[PDB]
């Protein structure tokens, strides 16, 4: 028989199994599938843990989420089209849910799915060779729960790592000498820490307004935003400061090319991540900056350089959870031989002709409107279901207004559902007096 | 032949050292490759700001912290081949801050002009025995160029140490704990818990100090609960001890004995694991942290393979001369000075070795011990034997002063077993010695 080696259970990792399990319920005969996972639980970064650094067993941390994160975009913008928001909770919820909502809902679709018996959880990949001989796989992993260090041969290969979880932590001057906490993005977890404290946010990445905007909200004395690219447009609270690129510090203040100087008590670097595949070799590594299309992908999932491994959710991300089933529907239709891949020379040119395109990208209405593109190209190819992507882009033109007209209140705001129409009501709480992160209570009215 | 060394902290350095040695006596010597991951050498003693994972994505290795000075007697480490009256030019106290230690190593090794053999910003990603060509390929990531390269070696060094890859119990409701939950590895600068109320897991490497850390530079509070038999030292005023913790709330702390206690951070000092992931089961050194693992010849040599070897992997009474014992011995066996003896028979002996160490009570057993292992391995090579029956006097002497006062032993002044000179008493009393800068410490103040 055929073996799949999907590497990670997060979202994507997933899908994966979602998708072959989809195609076998239509009465389809699907190839062996083995899915490892290093977590002790599914979710991905949507798995919460107190945990920084490296974990129970020595390996890095995955998740970067902290307490009290909600979703930032709308949920309307992520649902599955094969499991909807309303099958899960069987009533409307508002647009914005916390991650362990969320979590609750990924999780939902493959524990109906019943596809949690392909993982090994607790089981670190280690490496993943190519044979030339026999055409196949080694992949050698690290079960934490055996400690024991095995390998086994695997037909095709797809990789679900994620790519927010390796930081990108530069130095400043003086950063030994600095009185207060350092930490990366990925280290924070709890807003709480930094009540009654000043906080410098370094660089413009990913979660820099987000965990900015949970220190204020848990009581943070002053907020200071230092960053080298253009502003990020938002009008902030009086106690939040805006400053350009930070050059040095000392034991207690920070100094930037404005030429200013402030006392800071804690120093967080949202600077972003890297792409980082320790398990793999030069022949297979994926090397690319976090951008809409990294190049030596051919649909943005097939590795160009051996077609049999397969890359999900390595793009950029404006779009998320429909986007990695979009991927995962297609290679497994390539996997199981429904969808004939070109030449290399073909795939690279139809690569190059995305890649050409990305760079005339001026807009981030433009940015999600690509993404929307490439997604149905992707959904054209295949039985996933089909949905409202020009409608998904107006909600995220929407949501894009309101954090225009306050970024503090983007999340009170509700958005009609692209597959049931289903319209969000308005939460119990406004986002800034919801101290309470928990399922129970955003699922309680009151 | 071909050498490679994983590591260029103490172990590595004195791997290559030795070699470097034997070459000075006009010995024909391999080809050395030394691969690290950090931008410099040191090990442990290239301190870092940096917690988690490095600029590269690695693992942070360090787990040194500010303020750290000497853990026992300098005496005690002072090397059998480079004294510390040769480096300083003048006597200094028996407890060097980290930056006067690291000097002090480094000076050693710059000496011996080993640099010129290491491959820095260097990850080793995979060792694989070739059994058709009995030779090791060593896969690694250069991080200068961000390039994946393999090397054919003959023998292979471990020395990546065993105090960074940090053992991390959960407790519950840790999930829902309000303050900062970091191990002992994370620990960085005493000055972030000044006013505040610290917990402190565990009985492991670092308990002791990081505690003595918090209270010097200002903590409110200090609390200890751990499962391993208290050595009834005489806390201060504000450092309390309790039973072990079963579980902790929004911001409270819940004892064995039904006591609770606002806890502001929590660290654990719970040790570490012995992490190889670069390492499949055929070489992959499975222990938890002792005076003798398995599966080591003379505690070195693998048993499995023996052109695979270990340094440093046994827990550390003594350091930096056990190391080069060590690896004097392992380059003889390279070198094919010294035949091993079979799989059998090399087992056997190690299973003497184990059965000992099952028998010893007191920290004078273990010392002991360990420094008969060290006179052992330096009995088979030209390593010059030093005075251990003084050194395991002057470790007793150091815990005699710990237990007297566990806030003023860095005070203590010890005799040198390679010179003879008694230490001076520092300028200023450890209490009050907050700057830890190598100017401070060796010029009048
Ligand atoms: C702080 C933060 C907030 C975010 N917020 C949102 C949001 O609000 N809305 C949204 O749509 N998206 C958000 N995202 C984007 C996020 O990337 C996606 O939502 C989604 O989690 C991506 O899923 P994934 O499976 O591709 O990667 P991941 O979720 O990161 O999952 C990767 C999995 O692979 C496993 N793995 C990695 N290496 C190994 C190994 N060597 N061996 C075994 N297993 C391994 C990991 O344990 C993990 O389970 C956020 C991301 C971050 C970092």
């Amino acid at each position: 028989a055929t073996r799949i080696a999907i590497l990670g259970a997060g979202p994507s990792g997933m899908a994966q199994l979602r998708a072959f399990q989809s195609a076998q319920e239509k009465g389809a005969e699907i190839p062996e599938l083995v899915c490892f996972e290093k977590q002790a639980d599914w979710g991905g970064q949507w798995n919460y843990t107190w945990r920084t650094g490296l974990d129970e067993n020595g390996e890095p941390v995955h998740s970067s989420m902290y307490r009290y994160l909600w979703s930032n975009g709308p949920k309307e913008c992520l649902e599955f089209a094969d499991y909807t928001f309303d099958e899960h909770f069987g009533k409307p919820i508002a647009s914005y849910p916390p991650r362990e909502v969320l979590w609750d809902y990924i999780k939902g679709r493959v524990e109906k799915a019943g596809v949690r018996k392909y993982i090994r959880f607790n089981t670190a990949v280690r490496h993943v060779e190519f044979n030339e001989d026999s055409q196949t796989f080694t992949v050698t992993v690290q079960d934490h729960t055996t400690d024991t260090i095995y390998s086994e041969e695997f037909d095709y290969v797809v990789c679900c790592t994620g790519h927010f979880s390796t930081p990108y932590v530069p130095e400043f001057e003086g950063f030994e000498k600095f009185g207060g906490r350092i930490l990366h993005a990925h280290d924070f977890r709890d807003a709480l820490e930094f009540k009654d404290k000043t906080v410098l946010l370094v660089g413009s990445s990913y979660s820099a307004e987000d965990i900015g905007s949970q220190c204020y909200k848990y009581g943070a004395k002053k907020l200071i935003s230092c960053y080298r690219t253009a502003p990020m447009g938002y009008k902030w609270p009086e106690n939040w400061d805006e400053r350009p690129n930070l050059v040095r510090v000392d034991t207690e203040n920070a100094y930037f090319a404005d030429g200013s100087s402030e006392k800071v008590d804690a120093i967080i670097l949202c600077t972003g991540y890297i792409h980082h595949f320790p398990f793999l070799n030069d022949d297979l590594r994926l090397v690319t900056n976090n951008r809409l299309w990294p190049l030596n992908l051919y649909k943005g999932v097939v590795w160009e350089d051996n077609p049999k491994f397969f890359y999900i959710g390595m793009q950029d991300q404006w779009y998320s959870f429909n986007m990695f089933d979009a991927q995962a529907w297609y290679a497994r239709d390539v996997i199981m031989g429904r969808l004939p891949l070109p030449s290399k020379e073909e795939m690279k040119a139809d690569s190059m002709a995305w890649r050409e395109k990305e760079l005339t990208l001026v807009t981030a209405e433009e940015m999600y409107t690509y993404q929307g593109d490439y997604i149905q190209n992707l959904i054209d190819m295949t039985d996933y279901p089909s949905f409202d992507i020009p409608a998904t882009n107006k909600t995220f033109l929407e949501w894009k207004h309101h954090k225009k007209e306050n970024i503090m209140t983007f999340r009170d705001h509700s958005y009609r559902s692209l597959m049931t129409g289903t319209m969000a009501p308005k939460h119990h709480t406004p986002w800034i007096d919801a101290l309470d992160d928990s399922l129970e209570a955003y699922l309680s009215d009151k």
